[PDB]
């Protein structure tokens, strides 16, 4: 009997730094042997990330631990014998809650000093899968980009950045905020000028 998976690889969604387990169980004779693949490359077992475990009845389970974004991707799972070989596939996707990680924070906010003309950036990683919707705001007017600021926004950060130089009036709080399916966070940044 050529390999069979009698129960195939199931799609995950896993909460980062949790454990992903797949699992499966194999049929054929002569008993197939299984290899597992990240993205088609060969995972070989470590114990620590990748950990392999075998049961009676066919059944075979990759534990991959503390799951990152990085382990958010396409496996395989292949059973071979020599009457044949064959392969599933699931994917891991992991849920990140939108989150703001403020590098340093003063008297409970985010805080940056500027002098007068110099071209600030306010610089904000942020976590979240989906990756989040960002929003920035002085004290509660939203700021899209205008003549005066501009915004970015990456993979992995958002900066506020004044182009033109700040001003004395740029003076106050910011609010960022980033909001996915998974949740919504925001923080507030002091902005001061000195003359
Ligand atoms: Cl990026
Ligand atoms: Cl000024």
């Amino acid at each position: 009997m050529a390999p069979h998976f009698k129960e195939e690889l199931r799609n995950l969604n896993v909460r980062y730094q949790s454990n992903a387990t797949l699992v499966c169980k194999v049929t054929g004779h002569p008993k197939p042997i299984v290899k597992w693949y990240r993205q088609g490359k060969e995972i070989i077992a470590d114990g620590l990330k990748y950990r392999i475990q075998e049961f009676k009845g066919g059944y075979h389970q990759l534990i991959i631990a503390s799951v990152t974004d990085d382990d958010a991707t396409v496996y395989q799972v292949r059973a071979t014998n020599q009457g044949g070989s064959v392969s599933g596939t699931a994917s891991l996707e992991v849920e990140v809650p939108a989150k703001i990680h403020l590098p340093k924070t003063l008297e409970g906010m985010g805080a940056v000093h500027a002098l007068r003309g110099e071209v600030v950036s306010i610089k904000i990683p942020f976590s979240g899968k989906p990756d989040p919707v960002i929003t920035w705001q002085k004290g509660q007017d939203l700021i899209d980009n205008n003549g005066h600021y501009q915004v970015i926004v990456t993979r992995s950060f958002t900066s506020l950045v004044f182009p033109n130089g700040v001003e004395r009036k740029d003076a106050g709080f910011y609010v960022v905020c980033a909001k996915n399916r998974f949740g919504i966070d925001q923080k507030t940044v002091e902005l001061d000028v000195a003359d």
